[PDB]
């Protein structure tokens, strides 16, 4: 049936050991940086994103440590303080907790856990006075503060009052009016040089769990699916699109009502190979905009050329996928699907 789907999915998410890890490792990172005295003005929040946190992410071959990205967000003045030296703010609070385990990589700090590697930027607050105050309410909220990832609460809203539900009101409460959030995202570090970007991670989690609910949970999981796909043809695929610009072309791609992961797929395949048609022909890419920041492009660092040696990689990835979901022989879909997927897509 669609079980088949259910097990090689279980197969490429994350451990749970990883899960374990970046949660307790994320929690006394959390309590540490609050409770740290040349840190205890200073840090508003600590929280999980990336696709640890919004459920798109696939575990990595040969057992090396998942990259968790990790938000420590600051009541700094963006304005007044560059992000190299908000960066140096944490050094000492690095060199104490975490000692010998730590690196300076630029645009973020890495930690180095058992069984994950957190990756930590450190984000200020654009907002000022009583706006900033309203949106700091947000960020040490439980809406934000949840170390559980999107798969484990589909009912997430991204509100200063929502509680989780208890699996048995502020669970019902829904998401914040956009003129609250919207248009107020962070700013981080850019990747090379040492000027404040502008980056909406709650945004981000915000458009993936309403998706993930408008496909009936299959948003997340046909993600990692492609994911995995990439990874195992890999050397047939170009390097890029990979994480976040490939996560973002599926979410695009991907329609909503979503009935099966079998129909979930070649829908977005199909979808990606008509919609690009016309800016594949001209050896072009498309522009899409960041569901946090609308005015950046998520594919502005994908080379043109680039995306067209996917869009060919997608063509031949389409017809095993059509073959293996119109294939009624249990010994040739299943045998196909592991074409596209690997030995980890099991058979009946
Ligand atoms: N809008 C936008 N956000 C990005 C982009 N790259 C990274 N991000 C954000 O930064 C987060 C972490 O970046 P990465 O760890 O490099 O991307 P990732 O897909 O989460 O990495 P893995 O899942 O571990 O493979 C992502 O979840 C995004 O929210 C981008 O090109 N555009
Ligand atoms: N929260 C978070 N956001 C990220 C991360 N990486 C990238 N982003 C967002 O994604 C956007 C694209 O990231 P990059 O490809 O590195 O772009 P950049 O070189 O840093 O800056 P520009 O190219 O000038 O926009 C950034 O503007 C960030 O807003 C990340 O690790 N964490
Ligand atoms: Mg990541
Ligand atoms: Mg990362
Ligand atoms: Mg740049």
């Amino acid at each position: 049936l669609n079980s088949q789907f259910n097990a090689f999915l279980t197969n490429i998410r994350p451990t749970d050991p990883q899960k374990e890890d970046w949660k307790g490792g994320a929690k006394t990172l959390r309590e540490r940086l609050n409770n740290y005295e040349p840190l205890k003005d200073i840090v508003v929040s600590t929280f999980l994103q990336g696709s640890i946190r919004r459920s798109t992410a696939i575990r990595p071959l040969n057992g090396k440590r998942p990259d968790v990205d990790i938000v420590v967000v600051t009541n700094l003045d963006h304005n007044q303080i560059a992000p190299q030296e908000a960066m140096d703010l944490f050094v000492p609070f690095l060199e104490k907790y975490y000692p010998e385990k730590w690196v300076p990589q630029g645009r973020s700090f890495g930690i180095t856990l058992s069984y994950v590697e957190l990756d930590l930027v450190i984000t200020a607050i654009p907002a000022s006075g009583e706006e900033k105050n309203l949106l700091e309410q947000l960020y040490r909220s439980e809406s934000v503060l949840t170390v559980n990832s999107l798969e484990e609460q589909k009912d997430w809203r991204l509100n200063k009052s929502w509680k989780p539900s208890e699996s048995g009101n502020s669970a019902n409460i829904q998401d914040a009016p956009l003129s609250e959030w919207k248009a107020h995202p962070l700013v981080l570090p850019d990747r090379d040089e040492n000027k404040w970007g502008r980056t909406h991670p709650l945004a981000q989690i915000r458009w993936t769990a309403e998706k993930n609910r408008a496909c009936n949970g299959h948003y997340i999981n046909l993600v990692r699916a492609v994911k995995w796909w990439r990874q195992q043809n890999s050397d047939n695929l170009p390097k890029y699109p990979k994480g976040y610009p490939l996560e973002h072309l599926i979410g695009n791609a991907l329609d909503d009502g979503t009935p099966s992961m079998g129909k979930g797929l070649v829908q977005l395949i199909d979808t990606f190979l008509s919609r690009w048609a016309y800016v594949y022909s001209l050896r072009s890419k498309p522009s899409l905009p960041d569901h946090g920041v609308e005015e950046h492009d998520v594919l502005a660092r994908l080379s043109a050329e680039d995306f067209c040696l996917f869009y060919e990689g997608l063509e031949d990835a389409a017809i095993i996928a059509r073959s293996a979901l119109a294939s009624q022989d249990p010994k040739e879909s299943a045998e196909l699907w592991r074409k596209l997927f690997g030995t980890k897509f099991p058979f009946p």
